């Protein structure tokens, strides 16, 4: 890394490894939908756990314990939102 590297970058672009950012980040979403492919379900909790930055979320989305806590509060909403989803019911 930038520790033992002779030539250092001029511009500090943190948005370099975008493929990695969405990579582990996607883990946040799939971790929720791990019980179902409910885009409205995991999308609900994902927004809650979306408080952790792209990379800062990686360490969380990879730890079961770290998820349970964060996904905990969001979980309770999981049922309510997935059950009382009277908003996703488009009328004619």
């Amino acid at each position: 890394g930038p520790l033992g590297s002779p030539r250092n970058a001029n511009d500090n672009n943190q948005f370099y490894q975008q493929k990695q950012r969405q990579a582990l980040g996607e883990q946040l979403y799939k971790k929720v939908s791990a019980k179902t492919s409910n885009e409205e379900a995991a999308g609900k909790i994902t927004g809650m756990i979306l408080d952790l930055p792209p990379q800062e979320v990686f360490p969380l989305l990879e730890s079961d314990e770290l998820f349970e806590q964060h996904y905990k509060e969001a979980s309770a909403a999981y049922e309510s939102f997935k059950k009382e989803q009277e908003q996703q019911t488009e009328q004619a």
